[PDB]
């Protein structure tokens, strides 16, 4: 996650946090309402990058389970960025930005200075993206 | 939770406070559920004091929360003889590990708690959460 201290610092997910997702992932599910209770409450509390997300997701899930939620984080990306070009005035956030990659967006860095904006729509796809694993 | 490291606050939301009550009407407090629930959460977060009352409260039943604080406060007099036996010496008190008195009572006071203090407060109430007895 990000904190803006304004002065953005990237800090790490907790290794045995991580630890706790995989084996709760495992034994209940990547949808159950124990791993629902614990995701929505993490991705709420703080300020994910696609980064972030890209860690908890690898890390949680099983490979089959990390195929589904990549190709429904990229369904949510195309959703978005139409919505986004739509918009009056069009929302100049782009599919890069949205999946954390290219030349703009591909480091660590460069995604913590993401606005306000751009970190709710990453948000919103992803959670979405999670809750469609099958 | 606290949202920034020494700092400021945000609360658990209504749903999350839900889904525990539920979780522990349904599975009980010590259940291997709940406890790898709560354990996720408390690593999750940087928990202060202030959340775990809210946690507890919300989600135990009275007796169940009666047991937690007693455990909670059985914790830190533990605690605060280690660190006191500590070399060198823990400048960690009960009032900080319990988030009470002059000091540590409000939310603003213990948004600035370190790292020690922070893991110190996690493993007590982990601890005592453990300690709770079903009905």
């Amino acid at each position: 996650p990000v904190t803006l201290e304004v002065e953005a610092r990237y800090k790490s997910f907790s290794i045995k946090m991580l630890k706790d997702m995989k084996e709760g992932v495992k034994q209940y599910g990547p949808n159950s309402p124990y791993m629902r209770t614990l995701l929505d409450s993490i991705a709420h509390g703080h300020r994910l990058i696609p980064y972030d997300w890209e860690i908890l997701a690898k890390s949680s899930l099983s490979p089959s389970q990390f195929l589904q939620f990549k190709t429904w984080w990229i369904d949510g990306v195309q959703e978005q960025v139409r919505r986004n070009r739509a918009a009056n005035p069009p929302v100049n956030i782009d599919a890069d930005q949205l999946l954390g990659i290219g030349q703009n967006w591909s480091t660590i860095s460069q995604q913590a200075l993401m606005q306000n904006e751009a970190i709710e729509q990453v948000r919103a796809i992803c959670l979405r993206a999670w809750e469609k694993i099958q």
